[PDB]
């Protein structure tokens, strides 16, 4: 037959005379040559729309493929520009390949910023790493208030891409924009001699999600959590300061000896270049104090799904935390029901009906329904938080069994 | 008898049988004294034999005390100027009759100093917490010694027996005495609990690398530095109620408190909230500043004069509470060193002056001090083994 093939980047389409015994590096040889162009075709793969999937293995033929005549598929390069919204709320150009797993996508995102363990991260649908800098006006805030209802954030936790499959295949175009997220709220090993993306970014998703009331506080807590804003601030400041600012002589700070090997305007500097050094990790210890005191607020590390359980009178909420299950109100937020992770032994989905259910110790077992999207996504979210639990190299294929 | 009381300074003779009990005598003095005042302070004491007469109920029988004998009748509470580690001079009054280690706690639960057992006293309300920088450099090079390794072991027998009490060992009132921290071994450095003694523990390590009572690099020095300078900047941030940078507190907190509060109320709560953030940012600036001053390859040594087993000259015995070192003399060297954590016992002969270590595995160590050492020495390394066992 007649294969259609769209070259996206060059705005042509091609016909080409097929018989399915053709393999698939032969039509991208086809291709090339019936175009007659002088061009760099190494990032270039097949992509089939119309069933949602890449063509990557080259030696396969189109029958095993199961392309059917008239079929109008695509030639684009796997690599393809995207907006990122940080937990700073800054948005940032990235080029990403679209063919790779969300799951790499993001480590190799991570490993461009500089942030440890990207298995904590995700991405989720609708220089400039470290520093952290407060709003202008209190309307900015006001502007980027949401409803923040607790319905409303089950909805948007529809939105975390599955991390087995690529960007590509799940809506994902490009020059879109998505939300790169610390879905995971167990963070292993936050060393301030390494993470200082990792520990600003994990600071400016505890304080937007303060300042914007998804997770609730106490009046004096929310005071405490401005007051370490003001010191944050402040330390920061203190950074970028080489003068002296204080009544304090900087000869009174060292050893006589060194009032004899220097001169007064030599030391100062060479203090003032130390100092730099000290209220940077002043600064931050201080956005850890913050994220510390973020970890141990009530409502904490839950992550919400609309549900219905098995003797339920309406729409309820499936909670997911690192070490539990719990079953919620969608009115009030107050726990119905508890599971343990520690106690859980297998868990398994129904697609047919789409439910959930997971067996635990002393023979209980908790089952729910979810609707078809979210249940692809609890069965990640479970998964993932299990094999975060074995942290002690990622194991990626086991990442993928668990999840998958 | 000859008893002299001290306050009032007059002598008074006392016909005694010596069958009468201390307490007895306390009576007698007081009668035959005629004067209004309070005698709750005072008890007996004579320098002859080196002994309090605390225990009224004994006789002067078996007191051994004999006739004529040069008793004095002094108040036990004297005036005692201490150096703090700060370097400044506190004057306070504690029992000369208690042993030098309830002494101890009992100034270090004064200055609201917790653990007294790593503090002790050594031989030459408000300004506990408050730690400011030399205004000149002058005042250092002033309070710059030598401090040669020789003559920190030749201070370190100044470190008083706890065991005794002040009167005993060449203590009189007025004079001044050094707070210190003894032993190296920081046991729950609490800033919720420790505010006055985190301060002088930062004290001391400030002023032993100003000084060079102990060694640093260049770049450990202006670490160091810069360390105190940020403290500093902490400390006058703890002072303050006012805004000090371009932020508007009110983009600090969620909206719905811009609806409850007015700008003011909004400013002063934030600023009360960061003086208590800045006043925990002030302490724990100041553990980092002894963590790195712990950190240091000559933390935590004291230095006794030790002649050892194939000894040439006087050597060093070195220490710590993690292991004791012999060491040279005059660089300061580590010879070689032996770890508490495989120590089996140790014991001193008193006639030779030689205290011996035993270790696991057949190790021995044997060396020879000054008689006044010994006994320091003795003290330094129980001290060590029981606050090894802290829990």
């Amino acid at each position: 037959w007649e294969l259609s093939v769209h070259v996206t980047d060059l705005n042509r389409d091609v016909t080409l005379r097929v018989t399915g015994e053709v393999h698939i590096g032969g039509v991208m040889l086809k291709l090339v040559e019936k175009l007659d162009v002088k061009k760099d075709w190494s990032d270039h793969a097949l992509w089939w729309e119309k069933k949602r999937t890449w063509l990557l293995k080259t030696h396969w033929t189109l029958d095993k493929c199961g392309i059917q005549a008239d079929a109008k598929l695509q030639f684009t390069p796997q690599h393809k520009l995207l907006r990122l919204q940080l937990p700073n709320m800054k948005y940032v150009k990235v080029k990403v390949n679209f063919s790779d797993r969300v799951f790499k996508a993001v480590s190799d995102i991570c490993k461009t910023f500089n942030i440890r363990h990207p298995e904590e991260l995700s991405l989720l649908k609708k220089g400039i790493l470290a520093v952290s800098q407060p709003v202008t006006s209190p309307e900015i805030l006001a502007k980027m208030f949401k409803p923040q209802a607790l319905l409303d954030k089950a909805k948007t936790n529809q939105g975390w891409l599955d991390s087995s499959r690529s960007l590509m295949e799940q809506d994902v175009k490009e020059n879109e924009a998505l939300l790169l997220r610390f879905k995971y709220y167990s963070f292993f090993d936050l060393n301030p001699k390494y993470d200082a993306i990792r520990i600003n970014q994990l600071y400016e998703q505890a304080k937007w999600a303060l300042l914007l009331e998804e997770i609730e506080c106490t009046e004096e807590e929310m005071m405490m959590f401005a007051a370490l804003q003001y010191h944050i601030n402040k330390l920061s400041i203190m950074t970028s300061e080489n003068h002296l600012t204080t009544d304090v002589n900087p000869e009174c700070l060292v050893s006589p000896r060194y009032l004899k090997k220097y001169k007064s305007k030599q030391i100062t500097a060479r203090i003032l270049e130390a100092h730099q050094n000290v209220a940077q990790m002043s600064l931050i210890e201080a956005k850890m104090r913050f994220i510390q005191a973020w970890q141990s607020l009530p409502e904490f590390g839950i992550t919400h799904f609309i549900a219905r359980f098995q003797g339920g009178k309406r729409e309820e909420l499936i909670g997911i935390a690192y070490n539990r299950l719990i079953r919620m109100d969608a009115s009030t937020g107050d726990a119905i029901k508890t599971w343990r992770f520690s106690n859980m032994k297998q868990w398994n989905v129904n697609w047919e009906i789409k439910m959930v259910t997971v067996e635990f110790a002393d023979e209980v077992r908790l089952s729910f329904i979810c609707t078809e999207v979210d249940c692809k996504v609890v069965h990640e979210f479970i998964g993932g938080y299990i094999f975060l639990s074995t942290r002690a190299s990622l194991d990626e294929e086991m990442f993928y069994k668990l999840t998958s």
